[PDB]
């Protein structure tokens, strides 16, 4: 069919903390917003999916305007554009910085919900991440 769902980057959030020239270059990204509920508004911490696994994104800068003015939410698909990838070691905690991103799609479908959270992921495979 012409209508096809589109299209998350499956996988990516395993890739970007596992292997480097991801982590050097983490944008491109399809994700479907996961989770938007509250705590700053400069910084919108949010969960998103890419199919497989959920993580959390701290969009700043021109990410926090749009993401505000938009009011994006559960089911949303975007784009990343500009990320950088952060691991705090000392509490095995993993984070998308997210600096711009474009919309695809705002309340897209969203089925068959199977993922995990990233960080319990590598809780299981300790010696896994970068």
């Amino acid at each position: 069919g012409p209508m096809s769902s589109v299209q998350l980057s499956r996988g990516d959030f395993h890739s970007i903390f596992t292997n480097k020239q991801r982590y050097d270059n983490p944008t491109g990204g399809v994700y479907q917003v996961y989770n938007t509920r509250k705590s700053s508004n400069r910084e919108n911490l949010i969960m998103i999916s890419d199919g497989i696994y959920h993580m959390k994104a701290l969009l700043r800068n021109q990410a926090a305007s749009k993401f505000q003015s938009m009011e994006l939410q559960r089911g949303d698909i975007i784009r990343v554009i500009i990320a950088e990838p952060a691991i705090v070691r000392e509490r095995k905690k993993y984070v998308l910085l997210v600096d711009d991103f474009e919309l695809v799609q705002s309340r897209a479908d969203m089925v068959n919900q199977t993922s995990t959270f990233l960080d319990n992921y590598f809780s299981e495979h300790p010696n896994e991440t970068l």
